[PDB]
């Protein structure tokens, strides 16, 4: 499965903002099968965004449990000759969804789209009733892990161990796509350099005829046949190979953009077509004012705009699948991507506070088979859907867990080995969280090259940066040494109100992100393998309520709505003063 | 007149903080002379401090009238035999004072002391009734000017026309001292260089000698009779030259602390012991959280720690005379201070809204001849009681008075000429306010050194740094060539609220503070006969309401807590980068 496209394949976007939504608060749902009428005492809702923000109101946004949408819709006329299919580019956990009173459509994951033909359930000119049953529990089965605990009035409430808000609903498109009847499913490129060849694979109904066109789309080489490869003679160039299946009565042509993709990494160096980089940028997050993680184009706009002053050549999709169209973006302005699965909070050793979690992370009351393979799904589907991209440069299997107790190698194993079986074209790492040190972490031998996510001066240092040097300095060193990978920093940050200012540059000021950001800067400068520096997060995101976050995680570089902190001035002038994809030289 | 300073000459400090209080809303106060029983329904206040904002009462703080104080003290035991003499060192606007039912002072000014002798009103060894009645009223005739208005209710509201908020009180120390019964009055002193003398002169009872020791206080040199001349063979060396006085059968010591001072100026440069000097700081206010006006000594030490870590080594006491305990540090660390006394406000052409003011500026309805004998008054007292202050390097007249007016040269030429001959040692200036420009200004021929305060870019130029800073160029280039002085910027600063951060560098962001500052940098350091360089206000200070002022004057680089904006940080690398009293040539 991959992107819609739109050429002699057709689609009526169904993002049209106002459906019907309703809570179901004693799961009268599924027994009355509410798809079947018309939604009893619903309000407007947005379909892309988040459920939990829009009303301003406590009741829905701490929700737990099933609620449901609908919106009825005309299918063009100009489709009766057509297989009519409907696809939801993310339902944000759990989705269901009937096309009146006929089921159609069920998917476990919150980042990944799916789809179903319903040509059989549909007749083009008429209007039809779309009802949409969305989840956003989490237990240890799902990708991220959580426990729904039911108190003594049978209220639920959903606890999950990831720093992020626990966002839920309709959060990116919605759509109704149509295409020739005879090419269904999907199309695999891949690239190599020579210090200049491709491979191709269509599956449809008949043959397939592929030719590969530049910018200027003149053709520059044509095969085909499913496989073979063609040879040829800051943002980066996007050749388009354009797929035709010819077949049956009718021809399906897809275009397909390629971009002229190398690397593996070597030694201590990440390079890319055959030359050294450092990674500079953030650690992003879906998470906007009102929106929740819905998907909006004057954000993605505005955001790579300040991505683009601050310097910043990379940045990974934090903790879940982004967007695609982030990912399209990258692709056409040269942004490198780590790629980055929704496994996150499998560690039960991070939560902090004055508060019963299950004893052994790894066994059968927690992380266990079932788990394992919920979790080969969502790597499944990740590289199902982002693997013909070029920005996409490396995959994470997951963020911060937890390997020092026993059987988390047992289960890391056949994850790393399948994901590499599933596409060895880009490295695999698995990021590192601060407690699974270098003496300690059991599965770093696994990877291609290793992620850090570092906070010393912070969480374990107490404010003070000058023996906070000393212990990252020595960990760096040891990291390397115990396995001469390239290391990349992928989290750095302190919490920062804006507006606090203090002579004293104590923690929570903006001098100490200035201060702070800027000695692990001295100590990068001087160790052989740090090849990328990602801070902490870009802007100020919601987290769930706590004592230890002020109205959400205040490590961003800008705030949430955007404004620029001190910091995004050191930045701003370390990340343009380098050369691009070199480091910084020690001095 | 000057400051009390112990030796064989005593005092007990009166700052006992907790007086009774009480408002006169119907003034009774005088005609049932309440200084003659103990305060009728009293609130404590403290007494170094402004009544406004000590009771957290919007009717206290905006009140207009005769307020009470009234405070019983024993007079110490050893004074018996002596001249027992009581001391305000200032009370805001006016005080009258009685010693137990009968009057002894009145003085009309309110940053000047003001004593009197009631040794036959006073008996050592018990406790007397103090009572004073202070005044907060301005009209045309006080220093500052105002406009008292009644309303249709008979409630009296104060109109005035400068920005700082009309504090009142008793500011500053309250003082019983007590010197031996032959000396009473004045001393002066005069230094000069040679690319090392000196003079005296004592107003006492009897025979005098004086002795200069130096900082290990050993005598290097002395005369004795009221005059002659002495010679000798960052911060600043302060002899010691101890004055005594030998008559009747007691003897009496002054100490008195000098400083090798020197300075006229010299074509287009303000020299110092014939050096050249940038000036480099701040204008100043007297001004804090909860004492208005009121001196402490906490807030004293830690804004010279912010002064000095900043780099700045001048400071100008804007809008009225400081607290001596200023202009005392600022002589042993060699601090530069420009002193002003209270007259602003002489203008009508800077107030800005949608609201009768007096039509002709000059005349008998406004600043009259009593206006010019009771600014001439002003200026008598400063110079009266810090003339011998090393620090002191210039006074100042007024500032930004309105000379576009008829009769302005005529009002402001016997005041230049007088201070001429109130003191010869240190130059004289006026600080020019923006719209009597270059081509326009009066009164500019009659002083020193000219002082501008300049806001291109924020009052005139409407946020469009890119033409302010061109306007600005020019008006320099012409203000010099039409006086060839030296040109000393008094004022320049904007607005910003510590916390609003903007991309679009904004009016009102702190991004926008930096810039604007840095851009008239660029100028200062393009145009021969600027010498100096003080930002308009350190720190963030109360005004009077206004649709102008968001809780305040907001132009300052640091909040009014005294923590620092971007600015603070942009500022400390520039003052501290050139070196000492010299100025950044262009590059
Ligand atoms: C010490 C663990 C740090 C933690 N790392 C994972 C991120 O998802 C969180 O945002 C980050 C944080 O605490 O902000
Ligand atoms: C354009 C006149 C500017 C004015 N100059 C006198 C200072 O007393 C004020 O504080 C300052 C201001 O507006 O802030």
């Amino acid at each position: 499965m991959l992107r819609p496209v739109e050429t002699p394949t057709r689609e009526i976007k169904k993002l049209d903002g106002l459906w019907a939504f309703s809570l179901d608060r004693e799961n009268c749902g599924i027994d009355q099968r509410w798809w079947e009428s018309a939604l009893q005492e619903s309000r407007a809702i947005a379909v892309p965004g988040s459920f939990n923000d829009q009303f301003a109101d406590a009741d829905i946004r701490n929700y737990a449990g099933n609620v449901w949408y609908q919106r009825e819709v005309f299918i063009p006329k100009g489709w009766a000759g057509q297989r009519i299919v409907l696809r939801f580019d993310a339902v944000t956990h759990y989705g269901k969804v009937w096309v009146n009173n006929q089921e159609v459509m069920e998917h476990q994951g919150g980042y990944t789209p799916f789809e179903a033909d319903v040509t059989p359930y549909v007749i083009a000119g008429k209007s039809v009733r779309i009802t949409v049953c969305v989840n956003n529990e989490l237990n240890w089965q799902t990708i991220p892990p959580g426990m729904v605990i039911t108190d003594e009035n049978g209220k639920k409430k959903q606890s999950y161990f990831h720093d992020f808000f626990n966002y839920a609903g309709i959060h990116r498109s919605v759509m109704l796509y149509t295409t020739p009847n005879t090419w269904v499913d999907d199309i695999t490129v891949v690239t190599h350099v020579a210090q200049a060849s491709v491979d191709w694979q269509v599956v449809a109904n008949g043959d397939v005829s592929v030719e590969l066109r530049d910018a200027d789309q003149q053709v520059v080489a044509t095969g085909q046949g499913t496989s073979g490869t063609l040879q040829v003679v800051g943002e980066g160039y996007l050749y388009e190979l354009c797929v035709t299946a010819k077949s049956q009565t009718e021809c399906d042509i897809y275009p397909l953009r390629v971009g002229i993709r190398s690397v593996a990494v070597k030694g201590e160096q990440f390079l890319i077509n055959h030359k050294p980089f450092y990674f500079t940028g953030f650690g992003r997050h879906e998470d906007a004012d009102l929106r929740g993680k819905g998907f909006d184009n004057v954000l993605m706009v505005h955001d790579h705009a300040l991505m683009d002053w601050i310097g910043a050549n990379s940045y990974r999709t934090s903790h879940y699948p982004y967007a695609e169209e982030m990912l399209d973006w990258a692709d056409e302005h040269g942004i490198v991507v780590i790629d980055e699965t929704a496994a996150v909070g499998f560690n039960l050793s991070l939560g902090i506070g004055f508060e019963n979690k299950p004893k052994e992370l790894y066994s059968e009351e927690a992380v266990n088979g079932e788990t394992q393979q919920a979790h080969l799904q969502a790597i499944k589907e990740l590289i199902a859907r982002d693997k013909n991209h070029p920005s996409v440069v490396m995959w994470s299997i997951a963020n911060e867990p937890d390997t020092r107790p026993q059987g988390a190698r047992e289960y890391f194993a056949p994850l790393a080995e399948a994901t590499r079986k599933l596409d060895p074209t880009r490295p695999i790492t698995c990021v590192n969280v601060m407690f699974c040190d270098a003496h300690t972490d059991t599965i770093s031998d696994l990877f291609d090259v290793l992620c850090l996510n570092r906070y010393y001066g912070w969480y374990v240092q107490s404010g003070d940066l000058e023996t906070a040097e000393k212990v990252l300095e020595k960990e760096l060193l040891a990291w390397q040494e115990k396995l001469h990978q390239p290391i990349i920093i992928t989290e750095y940050g302190v919490d920062t109100l804006a507006g606090l200012h203090s002579m004293y540059t104590d923690m929570w000021s903006e001098e100490y992100q200035c201060a702070w950001l800027d000695m692990y800067h001295r100590v990068f400068d001087r160790v052989s393998a740090v090849v990328g520096e990602q801070v902490w997060n870009f802007a100020d995101f919601a987290t769930s309520q706590g004592i230890l976050r002020v109205g959400g995680n205040k490590k961003g570089i800008f705030t949430r709505d955007r404004k620029p902190k001190s910091a995004a001035f050191l930045l701003q002038k370390r990340w343009t003063g380098m050369n691009f994809g070199e480091k910084p030289q020690q001095g």
